[PDB]
């Protein structure tokens, strides 16, 4: 699945809910981000649930729907959400988490972790990012191993500049986070620039003297 | 194609201040290595990064890690361009080789195109991947970040010490973990063994399925 391609649709169980979770009924004109853990009841998956858990209002806002995933039952996740719970000092837990116990969508998406098995010596996924737009396109993907948690700021930084640079045409710099000027795309003409930018852009000289070093504050 | 576990590919290619072939295996024996792409030469989000591993290539090296660029441009572009990336962060030399992929043999069989950035002929670039390879050629990590999306240069070297430390260590590290926090023992490494490799004590945090996987450990 490279960049561009379509998130597949599929159904599954969920933690939760008793029916069918279906991932374009959920996401319907929603950016979504699909995040995969290894396995339930295990400190790093914890750790990153109870962060997101807390962070979930923030996603919302923006119109982006997290969506959870590993390959264990409901059952092992919803015990397993009152232990996320309680370290995070949540209350109230509203992030779907998918089941993939048959091991099919995690071979389908191809986010096996290299190292990681469970108590039956069946093999679990990594830590995965997709970042999916409302047109169900992979605009993003991260793949850590279970070794190494995710920044869960890093996870909202990205999505900020993917939906600001879905709308505008700027390009978000090296280490930026939002309030902080970016980048005009480099194709953008000079005679075209007022149409789209109320502020000024700022032109730094280059010694190639090419004129593509530009910043803008929107 | 290139999954976690999996064996990076040896290449040897033209790249950027050398005027000798390019061989990846070579270059990176008994090393760490981090293989980054970017768009195209001479674009503003493009240099802002170079600049930014430029200034942290020494935080790198004294970590054991080769740090290789690629795109799809050829090596009299990039040449040039590393005097813009050179200017804009204030280096006074320049050391990451950067690979010439201009045919784009390498990015279609690594699968880093970018969605939508075409250059002046109308071809496509790469997207900004990243792949985190071990002294074994291994893929430990890996990132797609689109054109649009500049990376976070600091995260880049957060989960490169984080590899390096559960690669020696019976630890993961946790959300948001950096150098000096404490981390997690993993959650199989059972109490009898738990002496050997650790001198600090371990803490342990009790949870309400009452099970006994939630220890932190301060190295």
């Amino acid at each position: 699945y490279h960049l561009g391609a379509t998130f597949p649709n599929f159904t599954a169980k969920a933690s939760g809910i008793d029916g069918d979770f279906e991932l374009y009924k959920y996401i319907e004109n929603s950016w979504a981000i699909l995040f995969s853990h290894p396995n339930d009841f295990t400190p790093v998956c914890t750790t990153e649930l109870a962060e997101l858990g807390k962070m979930h209002e923030d996603f919302l806002k923006l119109n982006c729907k997290l969506i959870g995933f590993s390959c264990n039952s409901k059952e092992s996740h919803d015990k397993w959400i009152e232990d996320i719970k309680y370290y995070g000092k949540l209350n109230k837990w509203e992030i779907p988490i998918v089941c993939d116990e048959s091991r099919e969508l995690a071979n389908k998406l191809k986010i096996m972790d290299e190292q990681e098995k469970d108590i039956t010596g069946l093999p679990l996924t990594c830590r995965c990012l997709f970042f999916i737009s409302p047109e169900k396109k992979i605009k993003a993907t991260v793949l850590y191993p279970a070794t190494t948690g995710r920044n869960a700021h890093e996870i909202l930084r990205v999505l900020k500049s993917l939906q600001l640079t879905y709308t505008t045409p700027v390009a978000t710099p090296v280490n930026w986070n939002e309030g902080d000027k970016c980048c005009v795309i480099p194709t953008l003409q000079d005679d075209e620039i007022s149409k789209h930018f109320k502020n000024e852009i700022t032109k730094v000289e280059m010694p190639s003297k090419k004129k593509y070093l530009r910043f803008v504050n929107l």
